[PDB]
C-alpha cells in the first residue's frame, strides 16, 4: 500500500512524528519490505531507539523475520546498539534466533567485539555452543577475528555449564538440567573419575533426567576410569525403569568393568529379581565369570537370593537344550547366538552326545567351525565310547573330517566294541576318507570284538578300491 511504504521510510529516516501519525490514521505496524524488513528492522538497523519503542507500543512483532531469517535482534546486535538490544529482549525477542546461515545474535556480537552485548545476550539466555554452517561457535568467531576478552568470557561460560550440569544431574533438578542443556551444556562432559551426568543420574535414581540426557544425545555406554557404565550403576542401585530405558536406548547388557563384573553380577549379587529378568530378556550372559571365578548364579547362591538362583539355573538349563537342538537342525546364526549367551559347549544329552557329535553326524560343516572356535572337546566319548570322528566317518562328509583332524582328532580311539573310524569308512565306501585317515597314522592291526580288523571288514563288504589300499600299509 502507498501508506505502508511511508511508514518504512519514516522509520529508516528517524522522523518520530511522521511514524506516530501513520499509526493513528490506520497503518499496519507490521508492514513488510520486498526483502522482508519491517519498520522495526529498519529502526533497529539505523539506531532509532525512540521509534523502536513506539513500534512496540502499537504491537510491532518483535520476532518478525525477513525472507532470510534475520530479526531486529540480529540487526541490533550486528550494528552494536546496546540500548535497542535491551529493549527488544525486554519485549520478548528470541535470544537464540538463527538465520539461514545458522548465525545468531551471539555470533554477531562476539564476532564484532560488542562486549556489553555479549554480556546482555548471555544474561538473557543466549546459548554459547551454537554452531553455524561452518561449524563456528561465537567463541570460535571471537578467536578467529581477534576479540580475546570475549573468547575467554565464552570459554568460562562453557566451562561453568559443565560443573552445573553434573551437579544438577546428581542433585536431581530436572528443570535445571533441561535449562542448562538449552543454554549449551555438554551432556557428555565427565568428572575426574569419568562419571558423566548420565552416570550420576543413573546412580542417584533420577529417571526423568536419564531420559532427557539420552534424548539430547548422551553416550549411553560411557566408561569411567574403572570401566563402569550407567547400566552398571542402575543394576547396582536397583532402579528397574532406568535399566529398561538404558537398554531401550542401546546400553551394553554384557559390559564388564576391570574386575570382570557385569550388570548381571550386580543385580544377582544385590537381589534385584526384576532387573535380572530384564537383563536376561535383553541378552545377558549367564556364564560370565568375574576375577574371582564367580558367576551371577554363584553370587546369588553365596548371598542367599534363592529366587534369582532358581531363575538363573533354569536359564542355563534352557541354554543346553537350545544348543543341542540348534546343532541337530543346523542353524549357524542360532548356534553363534546361543554360545554368546554362555551355553556350555561341553554339555551332553542323556546318551552322552555333545553338540559337536550332533554337528558331525548331521553334516553341518558351518556349525562345526564355530563349536571348535569356542573350545569344544575333541575326544568326547558317548556312553558307548563314540567320538565325533566316528560320526563323520560313518556319514562320508569330506570337509568335516578334514576340519576335525586339524584340531587333533583321536585316530586310534575306539568305542566299546573296539571299532575305530577306519573300520567305518572302509565299510560304507568312503575311499577319500580312508586315505585321510592313514595320513595321520591310523592303525590297521587293531581288531574288533569279533576279531575282525579294518582289512577283514573291507573284504567282507566288497569295496574294490579300498580293499587294495588297506593291504598296502
Amino acid at each position: 500500500s502507498d501508506l505502508g511504504k511511508k511508514l518504512l521510510e519514516a522509520a529508516r529516516a528517524g522522523q518520530d512524528d511522521e511514524v506516530r501519525i501513520l499509526l493513528a490514521n490506520g497503518a499496519d505496524v507490521n508492514t513488510a519490505d520486498e526483502t522482508g524488513f519491517t519498520p522495526l528492522h529498519l529502526a533497529a538497523w539505523e539506531g532509532h531507539l525512540g521509534i523502536v519503542e513506539v513500534l512496540l507500543k502499537n504491537g510491532a512483532d518483535v520476532n518478525a523475520n525477513d525472507e532470510r531469517g534475520h530479526t531486529p535482534l540480529h540487526l541490533a546486535a550486528y550494528t552494536g546498539h546496546l540500548e535497542i538490544v535491551e529493549v527488544l529482549l525486554k519485549n520478548g525477542a528470541g535470544v537464540n534466533a538463527t538465520d539461514v546461515i545458522g548465525t545468531a545474535p551471539l555470533h554477531l556480537a562476539a564476532m564484532w567485539g560488542h562486549l556489553e552485548i555479549v554480556e546482555v545476550l548471555l544474561k538473557n539466555g543466549a546459548a554459547v555452543g551454537a554452531q553455524d554452517k561452518f561449524g563456528k561457535t561465537p567463541k570460535d568467531l571471537a578467536r578467529d577475528n581477534g576479540n580475546q576478552w570475549i573468547y575467554e568470557l565464552l570459554e568460562k561460560a562453557e566451562k561453568d555449564l559443565r560443573r552445573k550440569l553434573l551437579e544438577a544431574a546428581r542433585a536431581g533438578h530436572r528443570e535445571e538440567v533441561e535449562k542448562l542443556i538449552k543454554l549449551g551444556a555438554d551432556v557428555n562432559t565427565a568428572d575426574e573419575t569419568g562419571f558423566t551426568p548420565l552416570h550420576l543420574a543413573a546412580w542417584e535414581g533420577h529417571l526423568g533426567i536419564v531420559e532427557v540426557l539420552l534424548k539430547n544425545g548422551a553416550d549411553v555406554n560411557a566408561n569411567d576410569e574403572r570401566g563402569h557404565t550407567p547400566l552398571h550403576l542402575a543394576a547396582y542401585t536397583g532402579h528397574l525403569e532406568i535399566v529398561e530405558v538404558l537398554l531401550k536406548n542401546g546400553a551394553g547388557v554384557n559390559a564388564t568393568d576391570v574386575i570382570g563384573t557385569a550388570p548381571l553380577h550386580l543385580a544377582a549379587m544385590w537381589g534385584h529379581l526384576e532387573i535380572v529378568e530384564v537383563l536376561l530378556k535383553n541378552g545377558a550372559a549367564v556364564g560370565a565369570q568375574d576375577k574371582f571365578g564367580k558367576t551371577p548364579k554363584d553370587l546369588a547362591r553365596d548371598n542367599g537370593n534363592q529366587w534369582i538362583y532358581e531363575l538363573l539355573e533354569k536359564a542355563e538349563k534352557d541354554l543346553r537344550r537350545k544348543l543341542l537342538e540348534a546343532a541337530r537342525a543346523g542353524h549357524r546364526e542360532e548356534v553363534e547366538k546361543l554360545i554368546k549367551l554362555g551355553a556350555d559347549v561341553n554339555t551332553a544329552d542323556e546318551t552322552g552326545f555333545t553338540p559337536l557329535h550332533l554337528a558331525a553326524w548331521e553334516g553341518h560343516l558351518g556349525i562345526v567351525e564355530v563349536l571348535l572356535k569356542n573350545g569344544a572337546d575333541v575326544n568326547a566319548n558317548d556312553e558307548r565310547g563314540h567320538t565325533p570322528l566316528h560320526l563323520a566317518a560313518y556319514t562320508g562328509h569330506l570337509e568335516i573330517v578334514e576340519v576335525l583332524l586339524k584340531n587333533g582328532a583321536g585316530v586310534n580311539a575306539t568305542d566299546v566294541i573296539g571299532t575305530a573310524p577306519l573300520h567305518l569308512a572302509a565299510m560304507w565306501g568312503h575311499l577319500e576318507i580312508v586315505e585321510v585317515l592313514l595320513k595321520n597314522g591310523a592303525d590297521v592291526n587293531a581288531q574288533d570284538k569279533f576279531g575282525k580288523t579294518p582289512f577283514d571288514l573291507a573284504i567282507d563288504n566288497g569295496n574294490e578300491d579300498i580293499a587294495e589300499v588297506l593291504q598296502k600299509a
